[PDB]
């Protein structure tokens, strides 16, 4: 099972207890956008994070008791039809606002039980895509796909490094196609054992399809009540591409010199098929409709991925 | 029965009935929709062949001017990226899109794909997280059923189309309206069966590589090619990539009989072989811009994927 987080006395991570740290209930979200839950009948803002008053713009404590009803007029009625009752914690409704302080804001919401999350980030007001489509689709099997796959993203995000990763049938991984800046350590070919991504995280992967660290060196920002006041609990953050990373895996990624992580599942047939993985040597924040660009991508990487195997087998 | 293509009627073949529907060559109609224009040109030297023939009213350009001068001279930015993006030996699927600033035209559209030595471009007139929302919603349908009414629906709300069906084939490639979302007043097609020949084979092997068509205004006479054979071999264009084909007079025909003014349609493909169609009608003629069928492409494939995943679970 789960070893309780760290704020509930729970014991510190280690590589020899790494499948079970609880990487879904950290408590916390990174610095580049701000989160709060809510009552899914009452719209009663339930918990903050610490730093909402720099992106919502508004005194601190004044959010604590009101409604999404009073802050988002318009949105209210939208997110209650979009995610309703019994709906999956996959599924995500998003909306661009014009905040009076903060200027635009992306807003993702989704459903946990009872509880409504909700994450604001900056976010900015072609082509590429519907080429990077076509081209995926006629590549003439796996591995030149899999160069167009690196390739594309490389271009499209700006990234230092990407790496298509795949998984063998024990989960060890193998880097079998790569992009990179000149100047780079190659990683092409080589392989790392199942526990450098741990079950715990292979199946939280499986479920929600992309993840980043935009600072390696950057604190997290706690929630307020840590915990949920409905349950008592703590808030499951799984879903939320602003929840914390890991430590153990940010300081793997600081002795790999990296200071900026993302990926994307590739899921076949149910199954985590391998990672569009992505690495900046510098923090870097993606933009939120960036990102939506590649998790377009991933679908199609696992369309294709299925319809080249067939030809290889 | 199967059996091979008829000659196309500019080179003395046979008017087509209903008794040879399967022969004739869809591919090949050596004509265009008028709400676009086409050129050909060489596919290393650039120099321009065949436009269609209202292709001045789009470029703002006498024919003679147009076809005295080679691709790098005509799209200076833009020859290069087409030759990195479509290199000699691709396959006719492969697409290259871009967006022109025209002074005539304002914003064209330009799409760009190649057939053997020959590069077909494609101009039309071209003008927030929807896609996104309707992406997870797709997926968190719990079954085929669910599934098939979010996909019709999500895609009336994108287009605005008065009927959008799935149209779902049979093994006997009989098909079967399985879904659909309509305008008030319609009629149901919902559990309609139609019969094989009604989607001849010939099309229904073309969609299977090009994945979506239409046709803007069933009443709209086609723009004939000119020279209306490809220069470089004496022989006729290959159309069936180009959007911007000239529709089957038979299907014009049919559509008209049923009072569709606008039909379009996206394949739905599966383990390589046509699954069904997302099959869409408007009374009158409507013209979806590009970047808007470009949102039902993207869809088609979610739902290709989405439909491996909800059969899957089926068994
Ligand atoms: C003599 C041959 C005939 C024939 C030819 C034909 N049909 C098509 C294309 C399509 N037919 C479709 C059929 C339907 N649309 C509907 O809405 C319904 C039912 C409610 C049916 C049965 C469809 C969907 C297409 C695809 C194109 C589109 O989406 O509009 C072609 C190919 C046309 C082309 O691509 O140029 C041809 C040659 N149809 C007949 O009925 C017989 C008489
Ligand atoms: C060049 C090779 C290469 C590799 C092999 C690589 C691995 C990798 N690990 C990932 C995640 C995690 N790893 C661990 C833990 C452990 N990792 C270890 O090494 C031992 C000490 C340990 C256990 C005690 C945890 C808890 C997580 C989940 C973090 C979270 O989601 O919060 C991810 C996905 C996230 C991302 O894309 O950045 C990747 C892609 N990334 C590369 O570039």
């Amino acid at each position: 099972p789960f070893f309780p987080p760290l704020y509930l006395g729970g014991p510190e991570i280690t590589t020899e207890n790494c499948e079970r740290e609880p990487i879904h209930i950290p408590g916390s979200i990174q610095p580049h956008g701000a989160l709060l839950t809510a009552d899914g009948h009452s719209g009663e803002v339930l918990q903050m994070s610490l730093n909402a008053a720099t992106f919502l713009g508004q005194e601190p404590t004044v959010l604590r008791g009101q409604t999404l009803a009073a802050l988002l007029p318009e949105q209210w009625p939208a997110l209650q039809a979009a995610l309703p009752p019994g709906c999956p914690d996959a599924l995500q409704y998003r909306a661009t606002l014009d905040w009076p302080a903060a200027g635009h804001l992306s807003l993702t919401v989704h459903r946990v039980g009872e509880l409504l999350i909700l994450e604001f980030e900056p976010t900015e007001a072609p082509h590429a895509l519907r080429n990077a489509m076509f081209a995926l689709e006629s590549a003439p099997n796996l591995r030149a796909l899999a160069e167009v796959a690196t390739q594309t993203v490389r271009e499209l995000t700006g990234f230092d490094r990407v790496m298509l990763y795949k998984f063998a049938p024990d989960a060890t991984g193998e880097v079998i196609a790569e992009a990179r800046r000149e100047g780079l350590h190659a990683f092409l070919g080589h392989r790392f054992p199942a526990s450098d991504i741990p079950a715990q995280a292979r199946a939280l992967y499986t479920r929600h399809l992309l993840r980043l660290t935009a600072d390696t060196r950057a604190a997290a920002v706690p929630l307020d009540p840590v915990l949920n006041p409905q349950t008592n609990a703590p808030t499951p953050l799984g879903g939320a591409v602003l929840r914390a990373t890991s430590p153990m895996h940010m300081q793997y990624l600081r002795n790999m010199g990296v200071g900026s992580s993302l990926s994307v599942s590739v899921v076949v047939g149910g199954q985590l098929w391998g990672l569009i993985a992505c690495h900046h040597q510098t923090p870097y924040v993606l933009p939120p409709d960036l990102r939506t660009t590649l998790e377009y991508l991933g679908r199609l990487l696992s369309l294709q991925v299925q319809v080249k195997e067939a030809l290889e087998h």
